[PDB]
């Protein structure tokens, strides 16, 4: 049966190209709602209203860092105050604002809309910050599991912005002007340019009506064009192994497989559902071959299979704590070897698809999730996207689907062996 | 008003004293659920059937260990192949069995009444786990986090088991004997000592037969009586300061308090709730106080503030990572003694408790806090727990309360100040 969830999904378009998606749920206190845009790390050039642009890397994230300035408003205690609390994120594709909270719904809504729709830099401001953001990244290149994964990425891309760190470098974020942060801001952060999701314990009829009263109220610009511009990534890896020393106490090992393109859509749906069965068949918890690496003490229970997809680039990565890196790095290649040779084996790709129906019903029971991955798929294209689109992937998903998709990408030849190795 | 949850609860006792607490809530797809007995790492030594006995530390956590061994299951696949999973864990004061799932819930609860209800050791397998638990706990006494938190505790306490870790000792661990072991399992694990705890998707009076016609075909002894045995433990810490060299990339400090001794029932969710409010208001990461010293580079947001209590101790532990652990413990002591000479601010204290009050509501939403909250209190001995009581304490919590609670709890001459430097 096609997935229907218990409570209602009320999805419409405002007069100034956003989406709001609602989701109440009376039976919870919680209400959770996430104002995102489609703008992110990677979007490092782009033409709009009839201009090529290169920036400096770094700038979703110091926006992210600058959308909280107000001069009529401490952000965090106007929620806190009145029963929410805020933060964001920004990632490769997408930056996100969001709270949480059990009242007072309208007015965090409003809060929410109207902190992320006004920007407050000055020449100053924009100083003071650049420091700050130098030294998270600083502080970050010590962090062994992202400097792990950061040598990964640089080996296994050439020129993709996927390849530099979220908040940039020193360098990048040095020469970043208030000038190039109000371009991208005015750029990315129209209404047509985002989505505002929200889930749990509020009235729809009357959230609907704050959110239309809130836009109609404001004055926005047409919506600018973006041509979001990317470079021709090669489709093997630049560096295809890679070791380092580093003051961990045991060796890591990370090993990655590159797409030779991104996807769009309800392609990217499909594939990414694809792989998290795949790969908790192949590498999971309850594989044969997991237990084997831990039994054997290859392993801890902090080893995972990941996979990123997004509409320019993608990646599998494998690994985690490693004592003997070289014998774990070759296992991993002979079970693939096998898999390859043999097929994916039937009864385990079965247990795998179930495990994951599980885990995605179980899931939607929260708000959190719920509005996460609205935003998210919306974002990378699904326009029209609704749940019951990821169930009926993972229902009608097929062992030939599952061995096609193990052909076309863990292959020998797009894949990249990196270790992190102690001092 | 009194808290009113939207589902129902339906709490009874079965013929054998096990104490069951359905949560039904029809709008979920997880169903969560927790078998657990009043038995932990601390319950060295006890009398029961005439006879004091003093155990080597670790048998709570062997039989943990042992719990999932039967000839006639894979216990993790009876869950796995019906769409559940199951886990479990030992702390101080009791030993914790649970899944969760999306369906066949009458096939799971049977199989975690049933896996728990039966053991099964033989002197081979005895002596296979001790191997095992060993190399977990030289593994464990690398970890960085684990071993100032245990040098803190070991300093803390004279003669209280709570000074050693959950899982025993190599020595400890190898003078269990298979004897000693069913013993224990005889003595903790009657239905009597026990609480089973379920919420969620489920149909309350299906799976409410099915656990009576599961424990009514089962033959139980008459149940034991357990008198427990603890040592008079000093108010003072044994060494009232602490440093050591480790492997670690940045300094850690922890500070610590010790309850003069544990709490019982609704006078121990009072005192914890009541603790839960007055560190958010001293050290949470809203107050002026955690941001200046953010602000001053002498914390990350990894900084907490946590408070343990149980029947027969409590404390209180706060730090994180310390560049300066030195000047760090210096202005938590000021801070410290500037409230202990001027009394808790009004202000920031309502503050706490409006957040506390909301991050309990939005956690009420959740299955697995429920059922592991339920479980907790229940068996710390409000034997007709309810989660208004925590609400009402929140409510009717005063001024005057936080601060009697801070003087006789947060001073000077029961605390710990501890903390591991970089090698
Ligand atoms: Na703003
Ligand atoms: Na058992
Ligand atoms: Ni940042
Ligand atoms: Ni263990």
């Amino acid at each position: 049966v096609s997935l229907e969830l218990p409570f209602e999904t009320r999805t419409w378009r405002l007069q100034n190209g956003l989406v709001v998606t609602l989701m109440p749920r009376p039976a919870l206190h919680q209400t959770y709602a996430m104002f995102a845009t489609r703008y992110g790390s990677v979007d490092r050039a782009f033409r709009t209203d009839g201009q090529v642009h290169e920036m400096p890397d770094g700038i979703a994230h110091f926006l992210e860092h600058k959308m909280f300035e107000d001069p009529e408003m401490d952000v965090f205690a106007r929620f806190a105050a009145h029963g929410a609390s805020v933060d964001a994120y920004t990632t490769f594709d997408h930056t996100a604002y969001y709270f949480s909270g059990t009242g007072e719904i309208a007015k965090h809504v409003g809060t929410l809309l109207d902190f992320v729709q006004s920007i407050h830099l000055t020449d100053e401001n924009v100083e003071k910050e650049k420091g700050i953001i130098a030294q998270e990244i600083h502080m970050v290149n010590d962090h062994p599991d992202r400097r792990a994964y950061m040598e990964l990425l640089r080996a296994m891309y050439h020129e993709h912005p996927v390849r530099i760190d979220i908040a940039g470098t020193v360098e990048s974020v040095r020469a970043i002007t208030k000038e190039q942060l109000l371009l991208c801001y005015d750029t990315f952060y129209h209404p047509s340019n985002m989505v505002l999701v929200i889930a749990g314990g509020f009235d729809a009829d009357e959230i609907a009506h704050v959110i239309e009263e809130n836009q109609a109220k404001k004055s926005f610009k047409e919506p600018p064009a973006i041509e979001r511009l990317y470079p021709e990534e090669p489709p093997t890896p630049a560096r295809s192994r890679h070791w380092m020393h580093f003051p961990v106490q045991q060796p890591r090992l990370l090993v990655g497989w590159k797409e030779a393109n991104g996807a769009f859509g309800s392609n990217l749906i499909e594939q990414d559902t694809a792989m998290t069965i795949l790969l908790d068949a192949l590498f999971g918890p309850t594989s044969a071959f997991y237990q084997s690496l831990l039994d054997e003490g290859l392993v801890d229970k902090g080893f995972s299979a990941n996979y990123q997809l997004s509409n320019t680039f993608g990646y599998t990565l494998v690994g985690g704590n490693a004592p003997h890196p070289d014998v774990l790095a070759e296992r991993i290649q002979s079970h693939l070897a096998r898999v390859r040779e043999r097929g994916i084996d039937e009864e385990a790709f079965e247990r795998a698809r179930k495990k994951i129906m599980g885990r995605v019903l179980m899931s939607l029971d929260q708000n959190a999730f719920l509005v996460r991955n609205w935003v998210t798929y919306f974002l990378r294209g699904a326009e029209a996207f609704a749940f019951a689109d990821v169930i009926a992937v993972l229902q009608t998903m097929t062992l030939e689907r599952a061995n096609a998709r193990f052909q076309e990408h863990l292959r020998e030849d797009n894949m990249v062996v990196s270790a992190v190795l102690p001092s």
